[PDB]
């Protein structure tokens, strides 16, 4: 595997978005795994639809949680591979109350044939991130309230309770890190992103990894 690897210079990935007050960070996390995922599959970077999943994915919770790959189920079980453009199926519950899920039409801007879990192991998630690109993950986020900058080193690691995406990592730095996309705003963070060290399970990050599969 490469020594560094950040998904964003090659242009894969859509800018830092905002759940609000809802508890919709598994969507957050499902969409822009697919995002980038399409992007790398030869098409245009397109924003896709969050609200698809917050409003019609009856798997999952809405604003009171869900998961990524109940996401990716739904997605191909239940409505054809199909994720909509945000621009046709936009965000709608920051203020916490998802709306019902629509009975009109939605421009289809990618489609999802399936997904895969990852190994609980960081070396191979990162590793098939080189390869194929970013990864949703599960992470306990309890300690990110604080987080300003720097590489977290001492993450509170003891219960999955948030969605993010990976989309980079660097194995030589002095304390090597995961690049991690949030969904709180290019406010919080760096830019809205997060380094967690890397190599000791920071955050149970290596627990629950897994992306869409385009084609
Ligand atoms: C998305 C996470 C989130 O929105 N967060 C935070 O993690 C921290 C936040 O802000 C500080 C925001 C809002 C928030 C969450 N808790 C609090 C407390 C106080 C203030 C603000 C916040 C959601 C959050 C769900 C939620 C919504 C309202 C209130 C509490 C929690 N997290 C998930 O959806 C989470 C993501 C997984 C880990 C990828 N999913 C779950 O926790 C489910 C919950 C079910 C569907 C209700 N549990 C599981 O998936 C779990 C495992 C992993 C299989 N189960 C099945 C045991």
């Amino acid at each position: 595997a490469p020594a560094a690897v950040d998904w964003r210079a090659r242009g894969a990935v859509t800018a830092v978005k905002d759940q609000g007050q809802c508890g919709s960070c598994w969507a957050f996390s499902a969409i822009g795994n697919v995002e980038c995922q399409w992007f790398l599959a030869g098409h245009p970077l397109t924003n896709l639809s969050e609200q698809m999943l917050v409003s019609c994915d009856k798997t999952d919770s809405g604003c009171s949680g869900g998961l990524m790959n109940n996401a990716f189920e739904w997605i191909v079980q239940e409505n054809n591979g199909a994720v909509y453009t945000e621009d046709s199926y936009p965000y709608a519950s920051g203020e916490g109350i998802s709306p019902p899920c629509t009975t009109s039409g939605h421009t289809v801007g990618a489609t999802i044939t399936g997904h895969v879990e990852l190994p609980q192991d960081e070396a191979q998630i990162a590793a098939w991130l080189a390869v194929n690109g970013p990864v949703a993950v599960a992470v306990d986020a309890s300690s990110w309230m604080t987080y300003t900058g720097g590489v977290m080193t001492s993450c509170v690691s003891e219960q999955l309770d948030h969605g993010v995406l990976l989309v980079g990592y660097n194995d030589s730095a002095a304390v090597p890190y995961w690049i991690i996309k949030n969904s709180w705003t290019t406010q919080w963070g760096e830019e809205g992103y997060i380094r967690i060290a890397k190599g000791s399970n920071q955050c149970l990050v290596k627990e629950e990894a897994s992306s869409a599969v385009v084609g």
